[PDB]
């Protein structure tokens, strides 16, 4: 049963996590890609996964493997609350159960519930 490399969950609800993408030997939710806090987009649009290069995605999985999700208490949390004085990290699906807010513009920031702008 395939899982997203960034949140470690199954395809789930595409309205909440985006389409489940499979390319370059990787599986990832589209929103996990665009909301991942420190993921560079260094490719042209027809490269990698919409310009997100497989190497960078994997490096982002590695960075996140050292971060604990405040919701489920497991490693692999790739999203960080973007309030400057907050250290909460979370998997996207987990954050969505606890009122975390994601923005789909600009730096594509997310916030924990206490820091919703
Ligand atoms: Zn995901
Ligand atoms: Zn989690
Ligand atoms: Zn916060």
């Amino acid at each position: 049963s395939p899982v997203c490399l960034l949140c470690l969950q199954e395809p789930g609800d595409p309205e909440k996590l985006g389409e489940f993408l499979q390319k370059d030997n990787l599986c990832v939710h589209y929103f996990c890609l665009i909301l991942s806090s420190r993921l560079p987009q260094k490719g042209q649009p027809n490269r990698g996964l919409h310009g997100f290069m497989p190497e960078d995605i994997k490096r982002e999985a590695v960075r996140a493997s050292k971060k604990i999700c405040f919701v489920c208490k497991k490693k692999g949390a790739a999203i960080r609350c973007q309030n400057d004085q907050c250290v909460q990290n979370f998997h996207l699906p987990c954050g969505q159960e606890r009122g975390c807010l994601s923005q789909f513009f600009g730096e594509y920031k997310s916030y924990c519930r206490k820091h919703r702008p």
